[PDB]
């Protein structure tokens, strides 16, 4: 398993504009288009992102290209972030994937806000961090996905996804 397969499982693949769990306009493999309520504003962002008039619809190839950009940007963001980098550097390969997943879903800023959990992961207190991560809006809003990520940090294996 790898970061791409992991995220593909958590986000799904949709070739037409859709609303995410939060009601925001998205497309592909979890690529947020806009937090704006206008489908028009969304269609505009989409064409800008793809470089063509899509009319709200993209191809598999276009979806995967946006996905490659997003994963790269998530990684680069962690590496540039003063709060995230040290955590990332301290982790094993599997756990690194779990932090990338959080950043992809919620943004650098959002994850950087999980101060206490970050501290526990850095210290390698697995069970404690898992319990702390679950006390969040994130967990209450998307519990199945959060549990998968949480188990990953807890165990350092891909068990939560070898089901899926």
């Amino acid at each position: 398993m790898n970061i791409f397969e992991m995220l593909r499982i958590d986000e799904g693949l949709r070739l037409k504009i859709y609303k995410d769990t939060e009601g925001y306009y998205t497309i592909g493999i979890g690529h947020l288009l806009t937090k704006s309520p206008s489908l028009n504003a969304a269609k505009s962002e989409l064409d800008k992102a793809i470089g063509r008039n899509c009319n709200g619809v993209i191809t598999k190839d276009e979806a995967e290209k946006l996905f490659n950009q997003d994963v790269d940007a998530a990684v680069r963001g962690i590496l540039r972030n003063a709060k995230l980098k040290p955590v990332y550097d301290s982790l094993d390969a599997v756990r690194r994937c779990a932090l990338i997943n959080m950043v992809f879903q919620m943004g650098e800023t959002g994850v950087a806000g999980f101060t206490n959990s970050l501290r526990m992961l850095q210290q390698k207190r697995w069970d404690e961090a898992a319990v702390n991560l679950a006390k969040s809006r994130w967990y209450n809003q998307t519990p199945n996905r959060a549990k998968r990520v949480i188990t990953t940090f807890r165990t350092g294996t891909w068990d939560a996804y070898k089901n899926l």
